[PDB]
């Protein structure tokens, strides 16, 4: 997160912290949980292994309020295309049901098909970088202005409105960066998008998936 504020901890209890491939430091991500058993986060984040983290504030630190899981599946989304980062979603089934409690529970999700007037602030939060130099062992959070549509659409080649959001307002050093990947827009409290990318400066407009254009898969996927 570049320029925001460092969360009130366990403020947002659905966030979920990502490793991916065993290897210690081989590649960090967000997520959030959904339900008991899931977590929703991006497909670009896949690997063969991934643990994850729930209930936490400082990732380096063993925390008595944090439940760590095992990813049972990476489920990527079927159309998901890492050349053009389009479908930039993907559901991880848990190894096991997190406990529920104050520190660690679902977030809602929105209705399908619900979209995101231009000008609407929203939050998003991670443990991913704050400049090109410096990174966070802490939750971090900061407020975007969601931007019209066509700002994207000239940026970036492959943006498709209705399966991704435009987010943050050039004119201001705040937004998602490197490491914030997964993790959730929230938008009046309810997590609109997924962080999948934007120029490797961290400066805005940048996209982020949209959560609602995927209900009907995230729904068959849970309903197993
Ligand atoms: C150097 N970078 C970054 O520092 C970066 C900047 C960001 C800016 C805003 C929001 C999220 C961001 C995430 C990252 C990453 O490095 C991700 C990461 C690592 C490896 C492969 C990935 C594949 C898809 C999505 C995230 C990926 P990571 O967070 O998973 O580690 C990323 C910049 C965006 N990328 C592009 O090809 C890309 C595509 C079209 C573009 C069009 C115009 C300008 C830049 C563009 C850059 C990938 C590397």
């Amino acid at each position: 997160i570049i320029g925001g504020r460092e969360s009130r901890p366990h403020s947002r209890p659905y966030m979920a912290y990502l490793q991916i491939q065993s290897p210690a430091g081989q590649s960090r991500c967000g997520g959030f949980l959904v339900r008991e058993d899931f977590v929703l986060t991006a497909a670009h984040c896949w690997g063969s292994n991934i643990n994850v983290t729930l209930g936490a504030h400082n990732i380096q630190r063993r925390e008595n309020t944090q439940q760590h899981i095992t990813a049972r599946r990476a489920i990527r989304h079927p159309q998901y295309n890492q050349r053009t980062i389009q479908n930039d979603i993907m559901l991880l089934q848990l190894s096991r049901r997190v406990r529920r409690n104050r520190n660690v529970n679902p977030v809602a999700l929105p209705r399908a098909q619900e979209g995101l007037r231009p000008g609407t602030l929203c939050t998003v939060a991670g443990w991913g970088r704050v400049s090109m130099r410096r990174g966070t062992d802490t939750l971090r959070e900061v407020q975007l202005r969601v931007q019209r549509d066509r700002q994207c659409l000239r940026i970036f080649g492959s943006y498709d409105p209705r399966r991704q959001i435009c987010v943050g307002d050039r004119r201001e050093r705040k937004a998602a960066f490197k490491g914030d990947s997964g993790g959730p827009l929230l938008c009046n409290n309810v997590a609109h998008g997924i962080v999948s990318y934007g120029k490797s400066s961290g400066v805005p407009p940048e996209v982020f998936t949209r959560v609602s254009s995927f209900l009907p898969w995230i729904r068959t996927t849970m309903r197993s």
